[PDB]
């Protein structure tokens, strides 16, 4: 019966979708709030445009709207919600340019959508490599990489600790389908073999997933999995795992990434894993607006509430502690609210420059601007280049915002292990990826306190056997050495010649007697 | 804000170029009677007869949500919002019928593809809809001008017209069936003298520019036209102003209208035209024809269309008595198309409707929402004789699709004639894999069969015929008295007691 939204009017309206919302399951819609990937990056957004119509040197004279809906983190749902921004084009506001998708596959209808009328979108988490083609998405852009390079910097981990027999589970989608297209190919090229390739997607339930695990068992020297999930599917899958108390060392994508709301209630089956999260730093600035927000200032966001009741188990009118409040106890700011910010800031800046030169004698949105021409916005949008929104120190570490020649942004992550050390489970960084892999391994805690093994065959009996290859690179066969041969490397056995018998050891020939 | 909605179990879209596009700040002009008013109504009569069958979807009535797209794919587009609003007053749609420009079917179709909304063109011919991978819950009733482009380029390869110029429309029709032609011209060594182009809001002024341009090929007497029917129109006054004449060889876009000339008449004479092979649906006539504007109601641009048809007026007021006849109807080329587009739809969806409900010829609960992928690779497969409209079944009367989901390419060639005072367009061909037609029976343009080469023939008693740079193009060079044509391109000498023979073919000895 009510369908929510934020509607702020302004001089220049910016259209946002967040996946406020999961997945609703079986004939509903929409389920439960998604607490940091919903709720922080839609308040990260209210958050870039009040400081940027407080800002006196970026749109200074033109004050910024929005127009904010849910995904439900469900691509045919975010596009019957993005038609709202089309017909403001034609109560509803105009809509200048659209922030947002974060599960691509919501980002890619949404852009098919968006092209057809030009306006221009830019995504703060949708990475699929398939977003980089400008002939098919010529509206888009992202403050963030294609998968084309995490995919590379998972397939360079496994090849490190030699890992050259895994399984993999892919989310059916634009996400994890053509992630996990890219991860194969540079598996290939770094020997590594793929032991069971599973893929979980739409409308699945747990007989899906368990089926998924009980595949994953049937491959028990492959215990090394890349995963390459959305997060919904991450959280299911290991659900599964911790029902029939299955255990493997898990190399997820970002969708997993450094989120504590997947592993909760199953802990300890994911202990040891690692995972993967686009290179970002928390935006200090944003940690103070956000743990300021409770349900009596904040109003404008129609989803607090629910958020609120869902994030303390409280109620209103088990009521709640009036005192309830966001801190540094209960909050962390999410991975990814650096790149809401720049998104938002990228729009501005480059509806900025147009009214520079659009309108030389005011600030003011003159009759020029009245009617935008998106697609000069989005060849003008293309060339951006700024220091990133005041709430990052330095310039040094290259903090500057800008776009490829596909619209995407830089290829840089961050490794991170699932940890328990202090009796609670977190994400501690263990390294990072920029052209080359690069990580201590000293400070990563194990899936049962031993680095991992994940190759194909079993291990040669020392006292005689010798390590045989077939036809490929990642399995082999053990053959036993006669009683009169030792093994002068791994894989050759040589007769230790006349007079002379093969050590106990099998490291040598000694001299026999008699 | 004009449209048609009638209510059904199931309903589906349509759309049509009903007006002309609008000149300058507005978005619609004049009516089409023939492309707009007859291929509305022809949907409408369709969906009366499907209705009344007890054998296609009995028990499911069809409804319709018909639009106008004015000629333009963004009007088009825009008013196609409305057929997927209704996936969330509004109808829901199970299908689209329409589009008849290329540019429009094919921007329409980039929106009802993101909602699994199947769409069936009975005129948009664009190769670029043959694509599957971007147009994937697109078909059509007619065929890509992957083919019509090779029906032009023989034809001219057959009357050996090695130098012509193009004049295409700009947009998916116009260029994509341009660039076909240069390609299947270059493999019949045809050559083009100038390629021009007119397109989005062009005047007079633009039009006149490339009648000049024309002009200044003068060897180049035929041109070749891939061009929208509104901009052929134009580009046939603008060479009427300045009395211009060439042989002109259009596309369908052009066609068999008779309203692309009138007031041109002379200035089209003789012209070569191409247009879908078609029959006449003969139960369509008597429907059209009974239409007026007191028992058609249901079509909100009727009382617009009777009133420019007849130059009328009601509330120079207009007879009482007037009447769609045969004497002033005849009805459009693809009416055809129109009418098995919307039967194919009808079929897809009673064999989805016999399949999911299997208990009743009602709209079960398990159709209630329906799978537009399942229906779109559900309708692909469609196999079924043309509606009863069509005579026979020998004569190969079957809809279907191919894997791209286009028609077969069956085209009719047609000259434009006057013989009786009046003009009109005379089938003289066809091409089915083959061009095909009796030279006899055609017309031209200065009762001459054109001629349309880069330079002219060699003289004969001399000249040797010489090959510059390209393939086309050639100089004449007259032989010395001592030296005879071994071969169309080269003098040699008789050589000594020798001599040429009058006719150069040969050497003769001297006498003395
Ligand atoms: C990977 O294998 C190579 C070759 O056997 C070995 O030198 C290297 O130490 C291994 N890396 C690790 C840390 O397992
Ligand atoms: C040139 O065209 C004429 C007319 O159809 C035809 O009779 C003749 O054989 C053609 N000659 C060539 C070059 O093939
Ligand atoms: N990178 C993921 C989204 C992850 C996120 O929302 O943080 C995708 O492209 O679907
Ligand atoms: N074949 C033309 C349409 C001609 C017609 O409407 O009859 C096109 O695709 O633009």
């Amino acid at each position: 019966f009510m369908r929510r939204e934020i509607k702020i009017e302004g001089d220049l309206v910016l259209g946002g979708l967040f996946p406020i919302n999961e997945k609703g399951t079986g004939t509903e819609e929409c389920g439960r709030i998604n607490e940091d990937r919903g709720i922080q990056r839609l308040e990260a957004m209210l958050f870039a445009i009040d400081e940027i119509n407080k800002d006196n040197y970026l749109l200074p004279g033109v004050k910024l709207g929005v127009h904010i809906l849910d995904t439900c983190s469900r691509d045919t749902y975010a596009l019957e919600q993005s038609l709202e921004f089309v017909r403001a084009s034609l109560i509803p506001l105009l809509i200048a340019g659209v922030i947002g998708g974060s599960y691509s596959s919501v980002s890619i209808q949404v852009a098919n959508l968006l092209r057809l009328f030009q306006i221009p979108q830019i995504s703060y988490a949708s990475t699929s490599a398939k977003l980089s083609d400008k002939s098919r998405y010529d509206y888009f852009a992202r403050t963030v990489p294609p998968d084309f390079y995490q995919a590379k910097a998972m397939a360079e981990i496994l090849r490190f600790f030699n890992w050259t027999y895994v399984s993999t589970v892919a989310s059916e989608g634009d996400y994890g389908e053509t992630g996990i297209e890219a991860f194969e190919q540079e598996a290939r090229l770094r020997n590594i073999c793929i032991a069971t390739a599973e893929k979980v997607g739409r409308s699945n339930i747990r007989k899906s997933y368990d089926s998924v695990i009980r595949e994953l068992l049937q491959k028990p020297n492959a215990r090394v999995v890349v995963l390459f999930m959305r997060s919904d599917d991450s959280r299911e899958l290991i659900a599964a795992a911790n029902r029939v108390n299955a255990s493997f060392t898990w190399v997820a994508s970002d969708g997993w990434g450094a989120q504590e709301s997947i592993v909760k209630g199953s802990e300890h089956v994911a202990y040891g894993a690692i995972t993967l999260e686009l290179a970002s730093h928390p935006v200090r600035q944003f940690d103070r607006y956000f743990q300021s927000l409770n349900p009596y200032n904040n109003h404008r966001n129609p989803w607090f509430r629910d958020f609120w009741e869902q994030k303390f188990q409280c109620s209103l009118q088990q009521v709640c502690d009036k005192h309830l409040a966001i801190d540094s106890s209960n909050y962390e700011q999410e991975s990814k609210i650096m790149f809401v910010v720049n998104a938002v800031y990228a729009m501005a800046h480059a509806l900025h420059k147009m009214q520079r030169t659009l309108c030389p004698q005011t600030t003011k949105l003159c009759d020029a601007m009245k009617i935008l021409d998106g697609k000069k916005l989005y060849k003008e949008y293309l060339l951006k280049i700024q220091f990133t929104a005041p709430f990052n120190p330095n310039k040094g570490a290259d903090s500057i915002v800008k776009f490829d020649t596909f619209g995407d942004g830089m290829g840089r992550y961050n490794v991170f292990n699932l940890q328990q050390t202090g009796g609670k489970y977190s994400y501690l960084k263990v390294g990072h990826w920029a052209e080359t892999l690069s990580l201590d391994v000293d400070s990563i805690h194990w899936s049962r306190n031993s680095v991992p093994t994940s190759q194909c065959s079993d291990p040669c009996a020392p006292n005689e056997m010798k390590n045989m290859q077939p036809g490929d690179v990642c399995c082999w066969i053990c053959i036993p050495c006669e009683p009169y041969e030792y093994l002068v490397d791994e894989f050759t056995c040589m007769d230790c010649g006349p007079g002379q018998w093969p050590t106990a050891d099998l490291s040598g020939c000694y001299n026999l007697p008699e």
